[PDB]
């Protein structure tokens, strides 16, 4: 069965909120955030992974442009191709494009595969968040109400299903009935509720939250 509510922070699978600054690298944070949860699920260690590693190294082969945007799916493919990603501690974030400085000596996680979920299916997103872990998603976050969000369940009538900002679904629930997705942003802890925003759930793929979801996996052998 599916829990009525999920918050992956309760199980210690979510690192501290990061602050991307003036580097359009939300895709990098969304991808590492999803992989961090799998690293903890599979090994028990919660380590921040290096978004800067993706910004510098997951580039033109993966359709990504560093501080000018990119994609969580191909970020995961780089980690598969590279056979690792560095910890954030060892490859820290500078909010600018750099030369690739990946060092395998400090590799903290790998990725075996990733799964893309079907467009707009909030039921399938719910099941993945419940049974797999946090899911990387894009949202339409260009509207002023997103930038000003403080609390409650976010609903914006002008939102569309075209995504323009990468975030991390770490759970779901309802606020006094009002169904929401628990969303980790990368605008530091002063955005929203200590860096989190609850976004309207089951209201016709609101703000595109279920448009392009994906999550990575770390496989233990096989049968
Ligand atoms: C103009 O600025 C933009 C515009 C777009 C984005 C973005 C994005 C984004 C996009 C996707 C996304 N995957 N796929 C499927 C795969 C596409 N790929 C093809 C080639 O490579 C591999 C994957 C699509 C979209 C977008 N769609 S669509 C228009 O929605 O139909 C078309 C199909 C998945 C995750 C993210 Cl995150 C980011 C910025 C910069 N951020 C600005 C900003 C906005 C608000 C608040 C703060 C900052």
């Amino acid at each position: 069965i599916l829990p009525d509510s999920v918050d992956w922070r309760e199980k210690g699978c979510v690192t501290e909120v990061k602050y991307q600054g003036s580097c359009g690298a939300s895709w990098a944070f969304s991808a590492v955030g999803a992989l961090e949860a799998q690293l903890k699920l599979k090994t028990g260690k919660l380590v921040s992974l290096s978004a800067q590693n993706l910004v510098d190294c997951s580039t033109e082969k993966y359709g990504n442009k560093g501080c000018n945007g990119g994609f969580m799916t191909t970020a995961f493919q780089y980690i598969i191709d590279n056979k690792g990603i560095d910890s954030d501690a060892s490859y820290p974030y500078k909010a600018m494009d750099q030369k690739c400085q990946y060092d395998s000596k400090y590799r903290a996680a790998t990725c075996s595969k990733y799964t893309e979920l079907p467009y707009g299916r909030e039921d399938v997103l719910k099941e993945a968040v419940a049974n797999k872990g946090p899911v990387s998603v894009g949202v339409d976050a260009r509207h002023p109400s997103f930038f000003l969000y403080r609390s409650g369940v976010y609903y914006e009538p002008s939102c569309t299903q075209n995504v323009n900002h990468g975030v991390l679904v770490v759970g779901y629930g309802d606020l006094n009935g009002k169904e929401y997705w628990l969303v980790k942003n990368s605008w530091g802890h002063n955005f929203g509720e200590e860096g989190y925003i609850r976004m309207a759930r089951n209201k016709g793929n609101h703000c595109g939250i279920a448009s392009f979801p994906s999550y990575p996996e770390i496989l233990q052998g096989g049968g």
